């Protein structure tokens, strides 16, 4: 719940305050202990926003159709089955049915970019509450390429790791690198990136998906035991929905009772089983990030001073700008405050 | 056969060629017709290799082995099976047991590296002779990787980058760009480091690998169509063996075998498997050094160049041994006058 702290912050913020206020960019920054989630083109990002959120909701793109940031909130909810999901976009208003909350965000990505990729980098906030998911805050930023195809340009090239290595040098959110798993991780374009900023680990959790379809003779412990790619915290191995089961509609339920059936019931990783899978991670992620927000609210008295800058200090442009730039950080307090 | 004598020839120089004379060893690099195999780690290079010469004869690459610019040189030889393979490395002796070419290989390795993976830049003129083989001269190259992995210092991974790039920038040098359909091309770190120095895309032929491996759902209709990632030449893909396959040692020359019927018997693939096969990979690249070279040739006054530049010489360490240059450069253009 605390977790919904940040976000109760967090989007009244770039619900005016998104502008950079001279000093009111200070937040959706440090405010920001959020999982960012980097995976390469065709790594698997799309899937585990869905496996996380057992739910649809991605325009499917196994090359990509998803060129934009996106701040995904989640929330559990009083078990009283009431689903839905919002937007900062669309203000007081409720959806439902997820397979077209899937076209909204088609749609609103269409608004300036394409059908075959541009240039656009400000957020897309979107709080999901569901009463079988994990208080927590994502932010998808798209696959990374190093092959301008098509119609594209040719900086989408380091125009993406620009994106991404600055939502990513941002020492608060962390990392998440999604680096499938019938290629070498000593290939990630996630983890080459991923110790660019952050050697250290400190914030960094390895995903690896697909494996279903790794190899034969191979399997995919040595990471899971973590010990050739041994990382900080550990490993943590899902399956998702295979392209065969996308195209024949497989729900995103049953779609998890299906992983469970995986490491449970495969000899290989039956043993390594339980640590294991979407429904898990979610657990895991939620855990790790609460520590995350927590150790870091004396960003308080560092919250709490640059109110004085203003509120007991003070053409008339900034007077006018002024106006907004302080509710923001008086909305904040009471919303700390509070509980 | 115009092939087998630029092998006949760089044997040649660099047996005496590898420390140049700071104006005359463009010339292991000008007799560079030769294809130079790129592709990163784990991408297939080795298993595609084994696959053009019907036999064993390599250090496993899932933890890699061949970090050394490995020059292979085939020759073929008239339906008497003497199979035979001979190094520079040694001077006349000869090998039949391919493990011990195999163990021999890994075992002048060790010399110049460690075991945990390590940096060295001689090459290697591991040369092979047989009925099932097509003229050529492969360079294999060291596994493009992109994460310092373990005990490699770190100026590792950008220093293999270069040492590819090296063989590569040679303009009559080839590139087989290795790159495993069970990965969006635009992130062949392969396809990317080529058209980096081939913009022209016109020493390039492509390479998809583990087609099996790919996922029951999508497939390649699209890029042996050349359709989607086109080249200039057509793009041949293959099936070497998997892990699987190396470990109940499938015969080599089950090899072959096994992908026939396989793309023959697959629908998807079905009606390409005669443009496709292994064994066509050679004919297909063997047929195009040809001409390749008979373009070139006229690299023959690159040498009365330098034998103008020398005869024209006009304590004695040098001296000598400037001569011991000419008659093993010179009479290389009355080798090739000869034919
Ligand atoms: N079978 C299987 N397929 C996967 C897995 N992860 C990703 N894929 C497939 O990869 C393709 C698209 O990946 P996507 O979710 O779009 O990741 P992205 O391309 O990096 O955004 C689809 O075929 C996915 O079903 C997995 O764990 N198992
Ligand atoms: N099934 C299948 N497996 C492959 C293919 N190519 C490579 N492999 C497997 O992929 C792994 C790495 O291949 P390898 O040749 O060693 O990669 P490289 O030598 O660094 O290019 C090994 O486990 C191989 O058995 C292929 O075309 N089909």
């Amino acid at each position: 719940n605390l977790i919904s702290l940040v976000n109760k912050i967090q989007r009244a913020c770039t619900a005016l305050g998104d502008h950079g206020d001279s000093s009111a960019l200070p937040t959706l920054w440090d405010s920001l202990p959020a999982i960012a989630v980097v995976g390469g083109q065709s790594s698997g990002k799309s899937s585990v926003l869905e496996s996380i959120v057992g739910k649809d909701f991605l325009p499917r793109g196994s090359g990509i159709v998803t060129r934009r940031p996106l701040v995904l909130q989640l929330q559990k909810i009083d078990d009283g089955t009431r689903e839905y999901a919002e937007f900062l976009h669309l203000p007081r208003k409720k959806f439902t049915d997820f397979a077209a909350v899937r076209k909204e965000i088609q749609d609103e990505t269409d608004r300036e970019t394409g059908r075959s990729k541009a240039i656009s980098s400000v957020p897309i906030h979107l709080s999901i509450y569901s009463p079988n998911v994990v208080n927590l805050t994502l932010i998808d930023l798209p696959g990374l390429t190093k092959v301008a195809v098509d119609g594209q340009s040719d900086s989408i090239v380091k125009d993406i790791e620009n994106m991404v290595r600055s939502y990513i040098e941002k020492p608060n959110c962390i990392i998440l690198a999604i680096s499938p798993a019938n290629q070498d991780l000593a290939t990630s374009d996630a983890i080459k990136i991923s110790r660019e900023v952050d050697p250290s680990g400190d914030r960094t959790f390895g995903v690896l998906t697909k494996i279903d379809l790794m190899d034969k003779g191979t399997d995919a412990v040595e990471i899971l035991e973590g010990r050739s790619f041994k990382l900080k915290y550990p490993w943590v191995g899902v399956v998702n929905r295979s392209q065969a089961d996308i195209n024949k509609n497989v729900d995103m339920i049953a779609a998890r009772k299906r992983e469970r059936e995986y490491f449970s019931n495969t000899t290989e990783y039956r043993h390594l089983a339980n640590k294991m899978g979407s429904e898990h991670l979610a657990k895991m992620l939620s855990k790790h990030l609460e520590r995350v927000i927590k150790s870091r609210i004396p960003g308080i008295q560092s919250l709490i001073n640059k109110t004085v800058l203003e509120l007991e200090t003070e053409i008339m442009e900034r007077r006018s700008a002024i106006s907004k730039r302080l509710e923001l950080y008086r909305a904040a307090q009471s919303e700390i405050d509070a509980v």
